[PDB]
């Protein structure tokens, strides 16, 4: 009790009963489980991003506005079906729906566009259709590529080459779908930006009863590497026809979040199903409950112990900031980022505090949805003459936007992460600020 | 040998952190141990045939559930007769005979405040037909359990009562319910309609953790392989759900419509068997055993003291099994609560105890039918030899394996106090 | 080569047993000695020439035992210590602040005695930094010492000496109102059974470490060195184990006050302390200290834990902190970082007093204030870095953690920065 | 059942702590030790401690092993010292409460490029006079131990060789020396002159840790209570040194000049006894047992498997003792390696094994001299009851207490494989 007594007196007992905080303070994993409480309500914003596949059930601008409101963060275009003309219209409709909320900069939500490739088929590597589809992706400014049937490091090098010199900023998420991809996982992860556990094909390529082992291992290795991992396929399958999911489906979504997935996905549930918006709402509801049930006490200790020593100041600042956020139960960590990297390094330590990422890059704002707990804020104001004033204005934008979006209140403590000079790669400062 | 240490997720078992444990899980590391989590299959039109019941026993069914929400007493008496005929068709080979428990699942209170009149009549039918277990529907408080116990009468004192937690009140009054029950069922069907669907996993994980702390059986139930009612293969969420219920700590997993009315009852049992075996090997025993030991209170009961010593000894030598003699099942239950990797082979003369111990994870019951030897120590040795010979035939044991043998100092229940390290010859 | 020094193989061990098995007599210490040495001043160590050698040997705090000697005798001891200290001020690098501590005679058969009231008044008038209060039995004893120091002695640190059964039993209430504790083993070993003193020592050190308050281990640590040039095997073991237990300071009494080898006794404590500090099992220690320290909304407390976590992540050579009272350095010290805590301060008294906290290396800044406050902060940080390089704490390519505040005055530390040296 | 008073004694609040920091914070000077002193005391015999009357007082004060320093004195002088020790020990044979075996250890003069001529002759004298242990001076490599072993002739292969590590080479070649030795002595006198004085604590803690990991006895020696050669009370550093050697994990602690030539030999023994008892209660068994368990490799040796099961069982019930039957002392040594809080009462027919087991922390030997029963199980039961009755007489046991009993399945050394939980009647 002494470790939380003064803060319980200051913040109140009501604060410490919410968001599974009694289970979070437990000394063992067994006690953590025993203290999980269905009456302990989640308070934090939902941190695991939702990827929704766009199809006939979710293609209209009106339907896409409801999906964005329900929680969709990434729109997936499955290039296994449909023409380039069909996908270009889907992209235009997503952008029209997203930009319909841009009139209010303090609330606008960026939505990433991901292109999922058809795959190699019977071939040994990059197919001719994939080369044409990847060129379409670059020409239409997609943010992410979900590369199908990645079996080795040379497969991701071929995808990177097909994106050309103009597609250097596109994130490549390698889909692991067969035995070879699982066995060569380390070499694939090393050259990829992240991984997708593509359970549909994986469950037919390897015994169905072994898929959970591959999922848990790949999520663990991605968490260790600090790279995004997506759990995909049949998560809420019965909602293609029914308005409510099965008990196994809610369990599956909760367990993917507890395992450590940065993103969760919907395929037929949103592409062709009867209830696309309800499927997004269900993933949102479960993910929020599961995030609060994470046992941060052991998780943070293990992430620190396993993460190798680092001389990179962004990495050093990130661990200091996450430690500081846990010490004061900070509502948020506000970070300035150009590429998203400083926010990704905070996310890898799995803070309970929201990572509010302020950026001028529209593409980085879309791409950071791949990292658990990163909430992108697109800053549109022109630069101040004095760089230090421009930094301060962006920090104040994060604080004000946070206070006007549900994140912060007067008296809260916030951790602020910034750098010593302009340009990417120089994050080195952590500050503790009291919200006024 | 190096081959031994590559199987049953042993590289992941030796990891220093849970994160490293996850990183070392290997799809090529094959399970070797017998499947420890019992399978409960609900009986119905798809699984009432005596021939179909034989295939379900072979597939891995350990407990047959009779759902009294449907069907008359005459229907349920025929289901019981059919199950017993199928089970006893294998009695001619005592070394491979598999006991199968019969569980009666009550209709419930309905709109009433407590034990309904139909439940009183159904519980009396259960006692008259010798059922082993009662799955009591909609248990909301300790007095509900007392009412079930009273309705079983003086002849049903040995029947196990597993309380079904199906609503908010049952979750909130969980501790008082568990204290007077033999175990719990996380009845997710009704629970998922009584409380928000997105909160069921919290109730499941909490109840399994509390049952594991108490050393009492816990069952995970409903929609685990739902799509297999009409499809030959389950969804990715369904295999994940079964694996995660085992990893959470469930002693039993259940099939309802999948075996009672579906077109793939045998395949649904085979699928639960396959997933449970993989998940049991992926349990992180290093932290689990440390936490169970630390949370279990100090005890002056010799059965409890012997049980923790035997589990510790089994881990030290990678014992293939812990062979235990038991009259009521209690000595096997106390070994099971520490979650040994070694199979707990329980030798008993009680047909009812042999059926009931399927409620405890990792207990493999063997029904001993031979009349007693005149010298008690020789009778004890003959039962231990029966455990060994049954284990060899079934694949649990081989020549050269080490086993831990748990027995007592006098006949009768309650006197377990001896642990012995034995080499299989 | 880096990973073979300072017991780093033993530091990376997964269990305390493996940590012990990996301790290596060939693994040389590299870090600066963190546990301060308190030397009692007497006839063997009173001359200016002897005091210069004691400062060079490692003495950080000079103890004046008011159980013997007149006020005139102690005033001369103080003047000699200050003269020896300022003789190195010509070349600040060898300049090291030395605290002056007054150890009271005690209550005797009486609370606060009349002689103690007069001696505490003398302490305030002569600007002593610390009071070692004898025979503290309860919180009201500390309040009486505080009252006797008056309004001019508010800044003096009170270290309560626990010397009997009552002091041990009422430890929590005494620690709550004290700045720190001294395990006064001489009287403790006669007041309670001799075989129980180690229990009282280990308990008091553990509770002081939990509270983040300084604790001193004292008496008969190197006793045989009063007449012999080398200590016994039990004496070297005792010094090493006091450091391993968690003592912030170790002390010499007769060994330096009247013995034949005062300088050698200081050199021996320095040598043992450096070896013992490298043998600390930081892997479990940091985890336990980090878990036990309560959650806090105080920005200095929040910044301190963030800075120590950052230092461990990059094997930082030092944490440079700006401090007025020493508090920001004390909050970093409580987490027992392997990185040296280099404390830059303008307060000469704070520079002397921070020797009470393990691993705090004070640097006295004496330059005029810059017109722009941000530039004055930058100049002090640069002074910490350049002094760190000159003194051997830092080298090109090292990473340092820098801890500062958002406005002038004590209590506003809230910033941690990661900096690469040259 | 036990009472709140029981849980306030022997540092039990500090023993139940979840962290080492909380363990330290809970150490209490008012919590009195209750268990018998487990760390043996080795006293060096000389002019101050040679008379039969003085030796009787030293045995009463707690001396378990008598050390003969062959660096000084003739064979005739040492033979008379041995005769005086045996006469003093046998003067207590009339009382089963006061009788205690005392081991005799020969400490060699030392090396020269091989074993010295004087050491060959002194080792021969040791075999001829039936010494139990050799403390071999200046052991630098495994071949030095082989030379000592060869010098123990055809008759002294059962004598224990404790290698003294006294220089840099001995520390660097520690692993190869420990592998071939029965145990180690941290000989701090010479070690503190051969290596820098400020590094001796590192060598001590490393060697104690490695011996504890190997399950072999380790002795801490020299200048532990040095000032007591001329003063009636020790310094604060000296009491701290003795307490810290016990906390480090030393099986034995030693007195040299303090008992051989000092003015207070009996008081020095009394002081080591008093400090050792306090320090043993302050051991943090919770983390120590977990680490010893985790570091000890997996084993298929039934004696090793039984030992860890017995120690686990003893902790579960706060057992008053673990009674073990042993012929060579090995089964008692394997229980001792896991550092149980319970006393290990070792019943043996070997007078030599009874003296030698004083090298292992917490082993209390009982020499059994009854003629063997014709029925082996009756002979085993008689010895188990002999251990219980001796435990009652000595104050370890009372009616209602639980004890753990360790035996084997057949006669002869090497077959330990049984652990039983017994209630004292
Ligand atoms: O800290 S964690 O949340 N949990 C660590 C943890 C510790 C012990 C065990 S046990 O020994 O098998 C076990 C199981 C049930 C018992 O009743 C019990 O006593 C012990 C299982 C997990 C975490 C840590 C990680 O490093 C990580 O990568 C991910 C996660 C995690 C992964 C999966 C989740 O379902 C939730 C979180
Ligand atoms: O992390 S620590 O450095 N050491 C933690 C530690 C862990 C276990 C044990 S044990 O279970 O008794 C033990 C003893 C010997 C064995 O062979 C073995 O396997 C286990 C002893 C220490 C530390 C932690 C603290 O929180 C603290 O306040 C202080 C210290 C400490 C204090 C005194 C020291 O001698 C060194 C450090
Ligand atoms: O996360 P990234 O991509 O490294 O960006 C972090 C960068 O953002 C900043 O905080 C502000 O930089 P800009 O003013 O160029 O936007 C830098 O100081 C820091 O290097
Ligand atoms: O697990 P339970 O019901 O306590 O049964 C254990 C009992 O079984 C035995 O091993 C054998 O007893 P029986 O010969 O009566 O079958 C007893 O020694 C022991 O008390
Ligand atoms: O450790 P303390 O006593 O709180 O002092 C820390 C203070 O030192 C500073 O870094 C510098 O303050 P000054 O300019 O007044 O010396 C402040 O920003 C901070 O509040
Ligand atoms: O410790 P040791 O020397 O192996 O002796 C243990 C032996 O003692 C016994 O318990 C009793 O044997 P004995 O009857 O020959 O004395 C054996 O069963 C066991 O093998
Ligand atoms: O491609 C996919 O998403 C799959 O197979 O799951
Ligand atoms: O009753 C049940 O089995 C349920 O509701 O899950
Ligand atoms: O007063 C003291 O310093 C003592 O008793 O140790
Ligand atoms: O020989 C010894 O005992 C020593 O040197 O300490
Ligand atoms: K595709
Ligand atoms: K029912
Ligand atoms: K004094
Ligand atoms: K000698
Ligand atoms: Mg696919
Ligand atoms: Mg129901
Ligand atoms: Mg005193
Ligand atoms: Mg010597």
């Amino acid at each position: 009790r002494a470790d939380v007594a003064q803060l319980t007196q200051e913040l109140g007992t009501a604060f410490f009963q919410q968001q599974q905080l009694p289970a979070a303070m437990a000394d063992t994993f067994l006690e953590h489980l025993c203290l999980l409480d269905i009456d302990s309500e989640p308070v934090a914003a939902r941190s695991t991003s939702i990827i929704a596949t766009i199809g006939p059930a979710s293609r209209s601008v009106e339907r896409l506005k409801e999906m964005i409101k329900a929680g969709m963060n990434i729109a997936r275009l499955n290039f296994s079906h449909g023409s380039h003309e069909y996908h270009a219209e889907s992209i235009a409709n997503v952008r029209e729906a997203v930009e319909s909320f841009a009139g209010s900069p303090l609330s606008y939500r960026p939505v990433a566009i991901a292109l999922d490739t058809k795959g190699p088929g019977s071939g040994p590597g990059l197919s001719e259709q994939d080369v044409r589809d990847l060129r379409f992706g670059v020409e239409h400014g997609v943010d992410i590529v979900f590369a199908s049937f990645v079996r080795k490091a040379s497969d991701v090098a071929a995808v990177r080459a097909a994106l050309g010199p103009e597609g250097h900023g596109i994130k490549i998420i390698s889909k692991i779908e067969n035995h070879e991809g699982v066995k060569r996982f380390d070499e694939i992860l090393e050259v990829s930006d992240g991984i997708m556990v593509a359970r549909g094909d994986l469950g037919i390529e390897i015994p169905a009863e072994k898929v959970f082992l591959a999922q848990k291992m790949m999520i663990g290795r991605c968490n260790l590497a600090g790279k995004p991992v997506v759990c995909a396929t049949q998560m809420l399958e019965s909602m293609i026809t029914k308005p409510r999911p099965t008990r196994a489906e809610t369990s599956d979504v909760a367990n993917a979040v507890l395992d450590g997935a940065d993103c969760i996905m919907l395929s037929g549930e949103t592409a062709k199903g009867n209830f696309p918006v309800e499927a997004v709402k269900m993933q949102h509801a479960i993910a929020r409950e599961a995030e609060a049930a994470v046992y941060h006490r052991q998780l943070f200790e293990e992430l620190r112990r396993a993460a190798p020593l680092s001389r990179d100041p962004t990495e050093v600042t990130a661990i200091g900031a996450v430690e500081a956020a846990f010490k004061c139960c900070a509502a948020a960590i506000i970070v300035l980022t150009t590429t998203g990297r400083s926010a990704q390094l905070l996310s890898r330590y799995r803070p309970r505090a929201a990572v509010i990422a302020v950026t001028r890059s529209a593409q980085a704002a879309r791409q950071v949805h791949l990292c658990r707990g990163v909430f992108p804020l697109l800053y549109r104001e022109p630069p101040e003459a004095i760089w230090a004033d421009d930094v301060d204005r962006r920090v104040q934008f994060g604080i004000e936007s946070g206070k006007l979006r549900g994140f912060l209140r007067v008296g809260d403590l916030v951790i602020v992460v910034t750098g010593w000079r302009p340009g990417s790669g120089y994050t080195n400062i952590m500050r503790v600020l009291s919200i006024s």
